[PDB]
């Protein structure tokens, strides 16, 4: 089963996105698909949020309010 | 067959999106799904762009550069 969330890098941190990369999904969509092999992604509250990540991919912890807000588009 | 594009309203115009509704997909996603019965949507260059619109839904004309840029997420 796949999942959605903020993928973490080797330093245990999320991928920041701001400015033009916060308004357009392209930057985060590229990171999500090419680096974490997810189905898609966009910038959700300052960090790249991905959809369709494989279950083994480490993602950042988040409150229910944040998760519900970020899950959109797939 | 479904299609993607800028749905037009009764006045033959697109749905404008700016400010917080240009940074977050929620506004346009709601319009796209609830008003035009599409699968999803987001703000692409100042207007709500929808995915999965039924073929009979009138959409705004756009150049190839704009279409390729907007098609992301589905």
């Amino acid at each position: 089963m796949k999942k959605n969330g903020y993928p973490l890098d080797r330093n245990g941190k999320t991928t920041e996105c701001s400015g033009v990369n916060a308004i357009a999904p392209h930057y985060c969509n590229s990171e999500c698909t090419k680096v974490y092999y997810a189905e898609s992604g966009y910038c959700c509250w300052g960090a790249c949020y991905c959809f369709g990540l494989e279950d083994d991919k480490p993602i950042g912890p988040m409150k229910d309010i944040t998760k519900k807000y970020c899950d959109v588009q797939i």
